[PDB]
């Protein structure tokens, strides 16, 4: 298990030896689609949780393109990623439930661990996360540190994305993960929900 932590440098050039490999199988417009999204990603998210494929054709021609280019590479070895979020992983209900100021709220965060720990969830959308837990994740109420298994389909865009340095990793839609552990964490100057997942292969 390959997990970077916050080691910039060491993360990139991992994440480039494997978007080397699928770069050359990739189409232009495959590229095009992938460099779209990372430029404004909630569009296409935000359609898939909430209308689904069929609604609108433009939208849909760009996730077949997606869809299409993450299933052409595949992770040589397991790794960790991480992704910064908020309590909408657990349902809209739980969103803007989780802080009290910079603390997390006690009695809702045990209501989440014995809710949710031990059960998959599903994200309807795409799934960015980064090769390391960078400093933008810091001001988020939630931290996934989910680990990615050998075989998995997942793309290193940062070559082509909007916004060179976050190191992303890409899932496809649909991206299973079973919650192992959930706890508070109080590093940094506010507290926040540790969620640690697998993906589901």
């Amino acid at each position: 298990m390959i997990d970077f932590r916050i080691d910039k440098e060491k993360a990139k050039k991992w994440g480039k030896k494997e978007y080397s490999k699928w770069k050359s199988t990739l189409t232009e417009e495959e590229k095009r689609q992938i460099t779209l999204y990372t430029r404004n990603a909630s569009p296409i998210n935000t359609y898939l949780r909430e209308e689904g494929i069929g609604s609108k054709p433009d939208m849909d021609k760009k996730i077949e393109l997606i869809d299409k280019a993450l299933i052409k590479t595949k992770l040589k070895d397991s790794v960790t990623v991480y992704r910064g979020t908020d309590g909408i992983i657990f349902g809209k209900e739980f969103q803007n439930t989780l802080m009290n100021g910079n603390k997390v709220n006690g009695e809702v965060a045990k209501k989440i661990k014995k809710e949710f720990e031990g059960t998959m969830l599903l994200e309807r959308g795409y799934l960015s996360t980064s090769l390391v837990n960078g400093t933008l994740f810091l001001a988020r109420p939630v931290l996934i540190e989910l680990k990615i298994p050998k075989g998995g389909n997942a793309g290193y865009v940062d070559p082509i994305s909007y916004y060179p340095g976050q190191l992303e990793m890409l899932l496809p839609r649909d991206t299973k993960y079973y919650i192992d552990n959930i706890k508070i964490i109080v590093n940094g100057g506010s507290q926040r929900l540790k969620v640690e997942a697998r993906v589901l292969s």
